[PDB]
């Protein structure tokens, strides 16, 4: 009998329950957004049940997490839907990294379900090389996600600024390693690894960030410059060994200094990626050592016979890992190459520097019905 | 902190945002868009999609009329109908009352349920009945009292010729139970003995809150034979006790002050009540019951009741050797009922015995209206 009660409390309380307090708290939310328009209010039903809960939803927006409970202090990002600001809490003065994301933008543009894998990654990741979420919140016009701000800025940054030896790209190299092999652990392809996805931490320390591209893997485990030739030819389904062809170019950038499909065309790119097998080749004034080159044409095959499929143990074990500085059970714990000196808790230094409103209807449309449940508190 | 503040609404259960009005709200947003011309649209469709699962799990776990097994039928009325039902899980016996949500929104009454059910689920008062659980499916609102297996006092009147000890005890139950209500910034403005239920022993409770209405600042608001006459032509407390005189006549006479064989000659009787109230040369009435029913039956402006209970309670008529206004409901009462069994309903008549909502082609919102109905005990 109150077994079926029991079970049903414990649905409410669980954390990743499309049914939890928060997500409930979203239906109210959104479905007095979706009425309260004069047009729709001539309805008795709708006028009646908006009146009834007018009092207690303005007392409830007023107690929830909201946009204004923030201070911006810079745009340190830029993308498809929106924008990343560094913010600074205004009660408890902590900084955090937004991620702001229109809803607009989204509903128009038909892409509406790629932020759920972004915010339950960076919410129950629960790894080091991870971005956190603290908060995720709502309101008419943005989704918000309040993740832990990482003041080292992207391995593109690092790059530009810095001649990278073999002895930096075989740590940060690893830390990129480690990072994927933990979201192919939570059963998830990135499908776009590149260093503008790679931040740094306050300590030096890698962390994956911009999760939209993510895809759970299925039961078989399937789903420009840094896009793998298997996913160009495409509709048809591909693996983790996509991300690995991405290391390759990535440890590839890191040692040449460019990227090995570099074309000044979008086309000439695609068509050097298809063509990898006779564009592949290495400058004769670049310094690289023969374990490099060689893991680098490791992750540079067909997919049939790439590093990486047979899992992450092929990869560790590559003689250009051998180092004497750190082992794969404590990087993360080791000196980074480039500690970032920072002069503020709101120095975004290793940052480069950086409204369509919805139409008043006169039918029930229901725009925020695709964001009912993402709000969600720590 | 703003989250504690936030955490305490969704834990009263006196919140319209408690977390079974929060269900109720998904609940009603899925049945108000599964519809396949709704679902042409496609966050519609989209919305359905992700929540479709849940829902499904949801309304198998939560309480519905499949729970219990029905009886038989004890009541009907304007909307519905009262079953008794015994839970099948518990086998423990309740008078279920069930509501109409289609007859409800096209006779364009639906809001006299929230006060009929908060009376019976907080009022904590042995004069109303209790409501244990509130519960609601597509089709209608459900409310699980405790069963009062003693039926009404109009069954009770037609079985007995009333002594007057007897209409002493019952008018003083009435006069507290409606002392009660009042207590709670309510006006019943249907008091009459088809509202009066009898439990197993002989006590009254009363029943069919449908008509009650929250007193404003100054108490005031905004049947036809326990009409009164300011409602015939703001109404406060007094209407009620003047439907208290009303039943004390019935009791002892054994017929209505101002019965007419017309609708019309009622209401011409109520309103001339100065001179058409007389008792019949043959009825059995003291000096004190006679002068009772006289001190409720006046204009509104002098009816005993207006400067409150302690008027009433201080009647001669009420003075007796029995029981006292601090005991009464521990007395024994003149009537115990005789059961045979946890469902013997032999003190209710038995009932002689299709219309359902258009499907749509854009939203409506035929469930926004019931939101919050649900209350589990
Ligand atoms: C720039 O910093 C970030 C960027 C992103 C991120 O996902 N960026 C992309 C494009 O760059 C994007 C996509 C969609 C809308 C806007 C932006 C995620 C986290 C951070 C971050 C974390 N801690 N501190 C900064
Ligand atoms: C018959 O018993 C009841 C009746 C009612 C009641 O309110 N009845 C009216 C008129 O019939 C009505 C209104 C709307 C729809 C249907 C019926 C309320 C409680 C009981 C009851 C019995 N035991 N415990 C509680
Ligand atoms: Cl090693």
């Amino acid at each position: 009998g109150a077994s079926r009660q029991r079970k049903l409390e414990a649905l409410i309380r669980d954390p990743r329950s499309p049914i939890n307090v928060e997500s409930l708290l979203d239906g109210l939310n959104s479905l007095v957004l979706d009425l309260d328009f004069p047009a729709l209010r001539k309805n008795k039903n709708i006028d009646n049940f908006l009146n009834r809960y007018e009092k207690i939803v303005k007392k409830i927006r007023g107690l929830q997490m909201k946009a204004e409970d923030y201070d911006v202090v810079k745009v340190i990002g830029r993308g498809a839907f929106g924008e990343v600001q560094l913010v600074r809490h205004k009660a408890s003065q902590k900084v955090y990294a937004m991620k702001l994301l229109s809803k607009f933008e989204m509903i128009k543009r038909s892409d509406s379900a790629f932020f759920w894998e972004e915010r339950d990654i960076m919410a129950f990741a629960n790894s080091p090389w991870v971005v956190q979420l603290f908060y995720a919140f709502q309101d008419d016009r943005y989704l918000y996600m309040v993740m832990e701000y990482m003041p080292g800025g992207d391995l593109v940054n690092l790059m530009s600024n810095y001649d990278v030896p073999e002895k930096w790209a075989k740590f940060y190299t690893a830390e990129v390693v480690l990072a994927l092999d933990a979201i192919h652990s939570m059963g998830l392809i990135h499908r776009d690894v590149k260093p503008d996805n790679m931040l740094l931490d306050k300590h030096g320390h890698l962390k994956l960030a911009d999760f939209g591209t993510c895809m759970k893997m299925d039961e078989t485990g399937m789903v420009p410059d840094y896009i793998s030739p298997e996913v160009l030819k495409s509709d048809g389904f591909y693996g983790r060994e996509c991300d690995w062809w991405s290391v390759g170019v990535f440890l590839y950038e890191m040692l040449v200094g460019d990227t090995p499909f570099y074309a000044d065309s979008l086309v000439g790119t695609y068509s050097k990626i298809m063509d990898h097998k006779n564009s592949l080749c290495f400058p004769e004034d670049a310094e690289i050592s023969k374990h490099a080159k060689n893991l680098i044409c490791a992750f540079l095959t067909d997919r049939e016979v790439r590093l990486g499929r047979n899992g992450v143990e092929e990869i560790r074990q590559h003689p250009f890992f051998k180092n004497d500085q750190w082992h794969w059970d404590n990087i993360r714990e080791t000196a980074a190459p480039v500690v970032p000196e920072l002069s503020s808790d709101i120095d975004s230094s290793n940052f480069d520097d950086i409204v369509e409103t919805f139409p008043i209807p006169k039918a029930f449309v229901g725009n925020q019905l695709p964001f009912i449940g993402f709000t969600y508190y720590r």
